[PDB]
This record gives structure tokens, sequence and C-alpha cells, in this order.
């Protein structure tokens, strides 16, 4: 019922809407929808509505650019020139970047528009979006649940239908998790795809860290694609996937480490069954799989050891750099083991979560958080095993919606190919969604 | 005077020669002349001789592959199942790789037939190719002058006209600088863009790089376009210079803490000047050239915390892994400072070396070694300032014969252009070279 970016593009240069036109609409969507949910917290509308001028001049003057005037925006991690970089951080609330990010220096190149940017949680560490500077993002299907987490913003704002195109970072699920809670499309980047140069931390131009990517979030996988093509160090290698039949899918319902909800189950299944009624083969097994159990020990060591900088808690000793190069080896070791799994398969089909969006948590510490999973108990942190595959190999994994559980919270897919086939991802998310059409 | 791995490929695939007789000729030519050089130090004979019948049972499918029959060698670093990978330590002279390192995989996919490995350094650790497993190899161009530093085999076998096609390694100017001192060409890659995988230490997987990258070496520029688009982990961007009218050079002979020899100057000044008479825009300062002493001084230092992988002796104290990240911060700070040059510039032209192939030195101490420069002693050392500039900021390099001092040896132009420009890089030197004719 909302304009796509690419369409958005087209109605530009097609002529039955301005520049100007498609800003003035968007800000008056986030004013009539933020209300209750609370995604847009920083906002540039006088500055946007003049980039939008410069924008129809351009459109005036035959200049035709792939987003020319696409109104949209970003997670609030990335730096906008004349505007805060706050990580949620109430001591960072008041440092304004001087310089646009490299992924945003791209979308502006290719003539996007940018209205403000997205909430995020404090230091980008949760599961949801909350913080002291912006408030809380609730989720648009239910305003009780979690919007997601770091992402969340940028998700709620695409679910609510206020812009048509976001850019997330993911270390933990950060694109994925939000795009699964909001029912939205998330792409997980392939690691060192896509550079995270002005995703500083505030107030430092210290942005590079291993494990994390950034990566496009819209409505529609073209919008991906797309957004993915303007935003890559390099030109990425489009897909040859014209259809579903052929393709080879390991379909992952379970994990070692953590559960999934039957919901949860039966939507993954039935998307492993419109592939296989399109062609498609599935397996349930292999002895090439890694040892996922290995995966997210390994993953889990090296996440506290980045997130930490290094610096050792309570007067521990901290771990070697000798000691962090053998990570790196287990690291790249595990990566080639995903290549000798990703040789009999073209894709892993698994959730993104074992459950839909949780309600609103006031608690820090996810050893202290719990989720209900088919109204039973389950631990919080260990469902970070889901994200861990395609974080720690480094692969490309989408998150596409698949519908929603019984009190109408979306439930997502979870698509993860080899390294550098990002386009296949986003291929076969498109594929998937018109194999459940039928 | 010699064919070309694209022009035996083409007589091999138009039935001028089958790939046996191409393998034979390949291998005849090893033996008549590699008596004074000692280049290729490990040779698979008779494998390659089945391997290039295999590959003629293919030609006889009209199979199509790029380097079919194309019979070559690689740096010994890199693995091959079944033949040696020492690195030149004696300890080492017995671990036989188990399976084929990830470039050799390409090339052979490609249809390439490997007859052998070229000699290197003890640890790869010289501008010089001697180890007591192999013995040491001599310029072809001066018997009494080194040969190169770690792909001093890899050159002189080009240079001697053995192959038609090799592939090196370098960190701190190995492919550049054996390329310089045989006169052949040799593409340092963008950090990032080819895979190490089974460029192992001996009885390790730990590509364990950083700063440190493969990539082809030859001796036209066409053929390490080719072997880079066979090898690298994703296609790179095709360059779009047609000519040299219109190019933005930036023309370095000078740098704040070494020196060249007037030869070695007056040389590089010759490509500018004919890319200047061409139709480029040569300028020989920038407001956006960085501190090229800070950036020496920061590459040794990450240069040699990387070597001794975080260790350190027992009276100093390690680099800790917070003190890394930080060094890591500094290396993206240096990059960044490069891409703003780039925007001004779209190659710089420099001396790989401050002088040509010197004599053969067994002392292993840099400390204790020293250059001869226009009749004047300068520091072996200090000459890692030309090299660092690639390898700390990532970008590839190029380096291509220009001509010889009046000793008859090698000099060669280094083209050094902005991170993922490596098509780019060759296509300069492709240029340049032309021009450097007509
Ligand atoms: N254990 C844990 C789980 C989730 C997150 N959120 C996340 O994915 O961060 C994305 C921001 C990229 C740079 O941090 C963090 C930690
Ligand atoms: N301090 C210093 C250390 C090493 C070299 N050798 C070199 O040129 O690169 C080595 C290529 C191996 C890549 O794994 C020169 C000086």
């Amino acid at each position: 019922s909302e304009l796509s970016a690419i369409e958005t593009a087209a109605a530009i240069a097609g002529g039955s809407m301005t520049a100007l036109e498609a800003c003035d609409a968007a800000i008056a969507r986030i004013e009539q929808r933020d209300g209750p949910i609370n995604a847009v917290v920083v906002r540039d509308f006088d500055r946007a509505r003049d980039a939008a001028k410069a924008a129809d001049a351009e459109i005036a003057a035959a200049v035709r650019k792939p987003l020319l005037g696409v109104p949209m925006t970003i997670k609030e991690s990335f730096d906008i020139a004349g505007l805060p970089t706050s990580w949620g951080f109430a001591e960072h609330a008041d440092h304004i970047a001087t310089a646009d990010s490299l992924v945003v220096s791209r979308l502006k190149a290719a003539g996007a528009v940018f209205l403000g940017k997205s909430n995020i949680p404090v230091g980008l560490a949760d599961w949801q979006s909350v913080n002291p500077n912006y408030g809380r993002t609730n989720n648009p299907h239910d305003h009780s649940r979690s919007a997601g987490g770091s992402s969340g913003g940028a998700a709620a704002a695409l679910a609510a239908g206020m812009v048509p195109l976001e850019y997330g970072s993911d270390i933990g699920g950060s694109i994925r998790v939000p795009a699964h809670f909001c029912g939205v499309w998330g792409l997980k980047t392939t690691f060192d795809a896509v550079s995270l140069e002005g995703h500083y931390f505030p107030r430092t131009d210290s942005a590079k860290a291993d494990l994390s990517v950034v990566g496009p979030m819209a409505r529609t996988p073209a919008d991906l694609a797309l957004a993915l093509d303007i935003t890559s160090k390099v030109p990425l290698p489009q897909s040859r996937i014209a259809n579903l039949s052929g393709l080879r899918i390991l379909l992952l319902t379970a994990h070692p480490e953590t559960v999934a909800d039957s919901a949860t189950i039966s939507a993954v299944e039935r998307a492993a069954a419109a592939c296989e009624a399109s062609g498609a083969t599935v397996a349930t097994s292999s002895p090439d799989l890694p040892d996922l159990s290995a995966l997210v020990a390994d993953y889990t060591r090296m996440l506290l050891v980045v997130l930490a900088r290094g610096l050792a808690p309570e007067g521990t000793e901290p771990v070697s750099l000798n000691a962090w190069y053998a990570m790196l080896d287990d690291q790249a070791r595990m990566m080639r083991a995903f290549d000798r799994l990703f040789e009999s398969f073209d894709a892993i089909f698994c959730p993104v979560l074992g459950t839909t969006a949780f309600a609103h948590s006031d608690e820090p510490d996810w050893a202290k958080r719990s989720l209900s999973i088919d109204g039973g108990i389950a631990p919080f942190a260990a469902q970070l095993g889901w994200i861990s595959m395609a974080t720690y190999g480094g692969m490309p994994a989408l998150s596409m919606p698949l519908g929603a559980d019984g009190n109408g919270l979306p439930i997502n897919l979870q698509i993860i190919t080899r390294n550098w086939s990002d386009h296949d991802a986003i291929r076969i998310g498109a594929l998937v969604a018109e194999a459940l059409d039928r």
C-alpha cells in the first residue's frame, strides 16, 4: 500500500510526482504514524526539503539516478553530516557528525534524500530499540511487543510504511532480527563486502570490527538488491538463479543450543515445502554441516572480545594478541567447513529466531531475561545460535517475511548462502515469496 | 620472444600444439636454462605430463577453459597436493601439502598445468631467494645479483622465459621487488581481494595475513588481468581507461625516510613524461598526500607485530589486544587519507625500490646491511619506505618493466591506484608500456 524505493524513483522520473512531493508525503506519513511507534527519532525535515528541491532541479535537467529524490532514513549509528550520532548513549547525545558515512555518501550519490535517523538501543547491544536519548520503539503489529534490536527503528519505519528503504548493521542479528520481528526484508551482507566507514563509535573514528556487517533493509527484494549495488565496495556477482527448480536446500528447524516455536517450525517447513513443489530438493541433514554447537561457542567468545575491544573485566588477564590470532584461525577454519557444505547446497533454510517479537523488557542483563516457547520457558541468550552461523562464517543471510503466528506477530525466514553470493540470497528470497503465493 | 599464457592457450586451442607438447616445451626450457638461475626448485614434471594429457582429452571434448594446457609454476609457499611446502626451512623440507591451495585450485579449474614451484628465502623474510633446501636463485640478467625477494624464483623463471605465468605473495614488497629485480610484471593486489587459503605456514593452517596479499606475476599485463579474474574472491571491476589522455598522475621520486638512485629516478620520470606526451596530467606534489614518514613507521610497527604473531621478546612487553585494535584504527585512518588523495589522482608513479638488484648478501640481519646509491652508501632497511604505501594502505600496486640501469639490471615502475582498482593498475601499466614504444 506504500511505494517501494524503486517505484518512488520511477514516479519522480515519470512525472506523476516531484521529489519535493515524495519528501512531503513521507514526512506526512512519519508525523501521522510515528506517535505510537517512535521509530524516526532524529529528524532533518528542513534540510531534506531543500535536498528534494535540488533533486527536482536534477530531474528537470534530465538527470537520472537510481534513487533520485527517494525519501529514506538510516540507522542512528550511521554518521550523517550535521546530525547527532549517539548510539543511544546520553554521554554521546550531543556528538554531531561532521561528515557523511560511506553508505550515506553512496546513497546520496544515487540521489537519495535522508529525512532522519531510526532508533537504536544503548550501544547497539540489544534485540530491542530503546535508549535514554530517544525513548522506545514499539512494534507496529503489536505496540506491546519489541520492534527488534539496533535496526528495530529501521524495521518499524518500513513496517509502518513511513519510508521505503533503510540501512542497518549486524554483529549479533541486528538486521535479521528486527526484520523478523516487524515482518520486513533485511539482508545481512557478506563480511567485508560493505565498508563500515562512518559507522563510528561516537567521538571516535573506529568503525571496523570483526563479525560486524552493514546491510540494506526494505519491503521488496528488488530494493535490497539495488541498495546493495549502490553500497558495496565493488559490484557483487549478480544472481543467475531464474527459478527454484534444481535448487538444493538444507532445512534446519533444530539447533543444538537453542529451540524454535512450533509455529516458527511449521512456517519454515512450509517455505521448504513450497520450494520442493517448485522443483527444489530439500534435505534435512548433512554430514558436511559444521558443528553448530562448537560454532556458537567460538562465536560468543570472539563476540565478547570484539565488543570489549580486548579489555578484560574484574582483573581477569586479557586475551593475548597471539591468542586473538589463533581465534581468527579458528574462524577461518570454520569458514572452510561452510565452503564444503555449500558445495552440496545452494541455501540453508532456518529460523531467524526461535520465536516472534517478545514483550518489552527493562532488564539489560540477558541472563536475567527469558522467552516463552509454546508456553514454556526458554533461555534468552541461547537464541543467538540461529544468528551465529552467518555472522561467524561471514556468509550472507536474508531475513524475509513468511507470515505471522497465532497472535498476529510476524515470522520471518532466514536464508543463508555461501560467502559473496548476496545476490543469490535476495534472488532466492524473491522466489520463495512467489512460491508461497501459490 | 617466448609465448605468453594467453598466447599459449590460443595455440593449444587452435591446435598449433597440444597441451602435452607445450608442457614438454616448458620442461625443456627449464632443463636448458635453469642451471645458472636455480629458479624452478620443486619439479613435478611427471604428474604435470599426465595433467597435460588430461587437458588434451578436454580439448578433444571442446571444453572451454581460459588457461587449458598452459604450463606454469607457483611460488613454493603455496600449497600443492603432493608437493613440499617448506618456506625454505630445513625442518619443513619434508612437509607435504595434502590439498591444493585456493589459488592453485582456481588456476587448475581454468585448465592450468603446474610444472612445479619456484625458489624462496627462508621464511619469505628477504629480498633475495636463497635457503638450505634448494640453494640460491641468481638474477638472469646478472648472475652475481640477487633475483628479488620471496618471489625471486617466480620472477627469474619468467625473466628466463621458462614459464609464461606465475603467482607470488607480498607483505613487504615480495611481488613488486622480485619483478623489479628481474624486469617482469607483478601485481600486488588490493588487500583481501584474493584468498590466502593454502598459503599456509608449514604444518599449520594459518594464512595469518594482515598487510599480506597474493597476486599474479607474468610477462604481459593481459596475463595478469586473466590470472586476477581467475583467482580473486569476486570478479573485480574491469577498467574503463581506454587511453592516457586525462589521466591524473602523482609522480613521487623522493621519500622523507629513504632514497632512490639517479638511474631509478630517471626511469620513473621517463614513464610520467611519456604519459604527459600522451595527454596525461602529471603533478609532483599534492596537499592530500599523507605523511609517508608516519606511514612507514606505523607500517613497520604493524609488520613486526604480524610477523611475530603477537609474541614479544622476554625483556619486552607484548602489544596488547586493545593496542592492536587501535593500530588497526590507525591503519584505517591512513587508508581514508589515500581515499582523499585518489579523489584528485588516478595513479601514483614511484619507484619499486631505491636501487636495482644488489649483489648476493649472506648477512641475514638487515641492520648489518647497506646499499650503494650513486656511489654513496645507504641503509638497507630504510628501502621499505617505497613499498609501505600500497601495503599499509592496502591499495593495489603494479610493478612493470621500464628499462635497465648502466649495468643492465632492470628497473621497474610502481603504479599505485586506489583500493579495488587492480584492473586500473594493470590497464595504466599496459598503456605506459605501449607509450614507451611508439
Ligand atoms: N550479543 C549481542 C546480540 C545482539 C547485538 N546487537 C547487534 O547485532 O549489534 C549490531 C551493531 C553492529 C556493531 O555492534 C549485540 C550483541
Ligand atoms: N621486514 C620484512 C619482512 C618480510 C619481507 N619479505 C617480503 O618482501 O614480503 C614477504 C612476502 C610473504 C607474504 O606472506 C621483507 C621485509
